[PDB]
């Protein structure tokens, strides 16, 4: 299947060269897998989610996404027009307030919730977790991401938007999860993209058009937008049975567009997430 006039990042991860506009993807489209979006929430009422999105946990007076960031990222995972795996299930975990912020204790509690809640869900093709969030280094936030990743959930985290080495950021620096840097439409490392050896992959992260609250859309930038590109791809690849939770990050990095990226500092992998779709 193909999506014409797709957002450039959808077209990117299905192409070996930049500049293209059509998103090529196997028709399975991540059907049968679940991605837990760990963010400000999701407006599951957005027609773009087609009923395949729902809130499962909030840590605030409401589960309503009043920030838009979680709706946007869940849109990149599995929305109809702006998503990598367009038939996947979308579970909202609201550990960020409507200002985008959130305590470490809350973010750890959300990861522990997802690791348990998945045992109450129907995800025969596996469980992915998209973590569009950042913070300073924390051994405890890292332990939560590691736990969740080891409980059987493919964990994708953002490298962070600091233009620095990602080793000083959690859960970005947890060695066992998938740390995602950001790229732009001309195959450059995004100006803000954290880097370093702990990075496993780069995804489209600059000017990413996806769903937004109120039933709208808006294009924003950040390694937080590169993460749902990878989480969705992991769900897509897992549904196709090409990988599993424990190995999706490594499989995505081995199947990646190698070396295509400009301005990659020495010692950071030069891999662009790629679904390698042939029809």
């Amino acid at each position: 299947a193909a999506q014409t006039n797709a957002p450039w990042g959808l077209a990117r991860i299905s192409s070996t060269s930049p500049g293209t506009s059509t998103y090529y993807y196997d028709e399975s489209a991540g059907q049968g897998s679940c991605v837990y979006v760990i963010d400000t929430g999701i407006e599951a009422s957005h027609p773009e989610f087609e009923g395949r999105a729902q809130m499962v946990k909030t840590y605030y007076y409401s589960s309503r996404d009043g920030n838009g960031h979680g709706t946007h990222c869940a849109g990149t995972v599995g929305s109809r027009t702006y998503g990598v795996a367009k038939k996947t299930q979308l579970f909202g975990v609201k550990v960020l307030d409507d200002n985008g912020s959130g305590q470490y204790s809350t973010i750890i509690a959300g990861m522990d919730f997802v690791a348990s809640d998945k045992n109450n869900r129907n995800c025969p093709k596996g469980v992915v977790a998209s973590l569009s969030l950042g913070g300073g280094y924390s051994s405890s936030v890292n332990s939560a991401a590691a736990r969740l990743q080891s409980s059987g959930v493919m964990v994708a985290v953002a490298a962070g938007n600091n233009n620095a080495d990602a080793r000083n950021y959690s859960p970005a620096s947890e060695p066992s999860v998938c740390t995602v840097g950001a790229s732009d439409r001309y195959d450059r490392r995004s100006s803000f993209s954290n880097y370093g050896s702990v990075l496993d992959i780069f995804g489209p992260g600059t000017s990413i058009l996806s769903t937004w609250i109120g039933g709208s859309t808006r294009s924003i930038s950040g390694t937080s937008m590169a993460t749902p590109h990878v989480a969705g791809l992991a769900a897509y690849l897992m549904t196709l049975g090409k990988t599993t939770a424990a190995s999706a990050c490594r499989y995505i990095a081995d199947t990646a567009n190698k070396g295509d990226l400009s301005n990659i500092p020495f010692g950071t992998v030069n891999l662009l997430a790629y679904n390698n779709y042939q029809a």
